[PDB]
């Protein structure tokens, strides 16, 4: 193992230029932990919020920008090393090695590159425990997904379309298992919603949030539940009618990844190595890579993003 | 020895205030497939009463458009076919309108018989209070033991139902309401803590009481305490909105904290429901709440009774405000 390692750093707060290669001493690995050496890592849009100061990391975990990463395990703490993994990390991904605790960490499935598997951790634990584990998604269902092409739309899209729903989205869509692509800026999705469904969809997993509001709990079916997952549309809503949700039951809800327990981190990566593995491994869901970048790069990538990959 | 030709009921000369009801006459109703018809002693008076009076909320289509929710008396008429029931027994029941009136129908998975010790009036006052409260708070809300809840409107027939089942269930509760007089009732009833919302902020008492916030808020406000309801909750918290007397437009949202402490906003609205979720409604009090109206550890707080035929001042009272628990109608 080398002295120092390459991470990514700020002088400052910016400004995709704000981020520059700097370098310090390696991580660790104490209880439960293991160490990566990395090959691949994601870029999410989190991280552009933090590049920005906009949000804070959570004060128990890597204030390097992270999230997501593949490779090689290269130490162990109180799996084996040369092993091949992926997994969810609380931040410090954005480096050459990087821990992981051993409750989210997942093995390659079979058969893909490093930056396929380091494309999976985030947006998929995301869709899981916010589609599958709340809001109980199950065959013969609606689903309405907000920002299809997305890395958490896309992947919504695939999943809610495997598990036998009936699936609708706002943004290629159709491709990856819409029932129907809906364009947002010509067509009215409530409208479209009340067209295609009975009586409203069952869910709505929403990245969008205020903008929405009031037209996704128009969209819902009697005990339909609305996911807000991120705030893409802002967080406040201007005069909203609460009405709809009383008269029909609504649920309306959300959760955010990073302060998630270990114990709830854990209980969605054995969900979806249980459920989702064997799919990604037939190759009926796939992550979708728009480009990938040299980790050198990192500047360039966060630019684009306003799923993109580092290669290290 | 049958049936009256006639019958007594309130009606509208048209949309206003309580004024505009009278005593009019028309034919009895009779009980068909799955009713059965009941002699009424005793009404519920309710506040979906005042808003459909003043035309702000229309009956559901298949309801009867005749005023009332709730009803103690005989049963007079077994419809077609239904199980379990005789001309001549005591019950009460939660009505799809039609309570305001000598005779009303009442659907048959709606029927709950006297708690034993109960008058008339007593048992008229349990349905729709304690269907309401017992639909959002446990069954929606899932209310057990340990969890903290705030209730407003505490001193409403529903807040006083509210507070009892919860303290009874051995929840921590809190309450808010107008005056001193009526939060110290609200500790009565077992509320830890009666907040008077027009001189504390129930949401830093809230903070002050709990640190992290409640499990579970029941709200009959809405709008204007949506703001701080959200902000009152817990993380995994549930807000449960019951009714909008503070409006149903909130001017700002802030969705944020739904998202980042994983709240639930639901609600849920009685007289639309089907006759198999009320069903599962009765009986589940008859089961879970029925034993504690027995055994005198929960009852309801009955304000005042009235004589069927001063509705209109029955309603003037609940319009006032100046009540604790329900304003009833003897016939």
């Amino acid at each position: 193992l080398p002295q120092e390692m390459r991470f990514v750093d700020l002088k400052s707060f910016g400004g995709p230029d704000v981020m520059v290669i700097g370098k310090r001493p390696l991580p660790v690995a104490g209880e439960g932990e293991v160490l990566v050496r990395a090959e691949a890592i994601g870029v999410n849009r989190p991280d552009i919020a933090q590049r920005q100061g906009s949000y804070p990391p959570p004060k128990d975990a890597s204030p390097i920008l992270g999230l997501e990463l593949s490779g090689e395990i290269v130490g162990v703490g109180p799996y084996a090393v040369g092993d091949k993994v992926c997994g969810l990390a609380n931040g410090g991904a954005y480096a050459e090695y990087c821990l992981l605790p051993a409750g989210q960490i997942l093995p390659f499935p079979k058969g893909y590159d490093a930056v396929k598997a380091a494309a999976l951790p985030e947006t998929f634990f995301t869709v899981w425990a916010n589609l599958f584990q709340m809001a109980g998604l199950t065959e013969g269902e609606s689903v309405l997904i907000h920002g299809g092409t997305s890395g958490i739309g896309t992947t919504a899209i695939q999943l809610a379309r495997a598990f036998g729903a009936e699936v609708y989205a706002t943004a290629a869509c159709e491709r990856l298992g819409a029932k129907r692509g809906i364009n947002y800026r010509s067509e009215d999705f409530a409208a479209v919603i009340k067209a295609e469904t009975g009586q409203g969809v069952d869910i709505i997993l929403d990245m969008i949030g205020a903008a929405y509001f009031e037209r996704n709990i128009a969209s819902l079916a009697k005990d339909g539940c609305l996911s807000i997952i991120a705030f893409l549309g802002g967080a406040v809503a201007e005069k909203v009618n609460l009405s709809p949700i009383m008269v029909k039951r609504l649920t309306v809800t959300g959760s955010t990844m990073r302060p998630r327990t270990a114990e709830e981190k854990r209980a969605i990566r054995d969900d979806l190595l249980s459920e989702v593995w064997p799919l990604l491994e037939a190759g009926t869901v796939a992550p979708v890579i728009h480009k990938v970048f040299a980790f050198e790069d990192v500047a360039d990538a966060h630019r684009l993003l306003e799923k993109v990959m580092l290669t290290v």
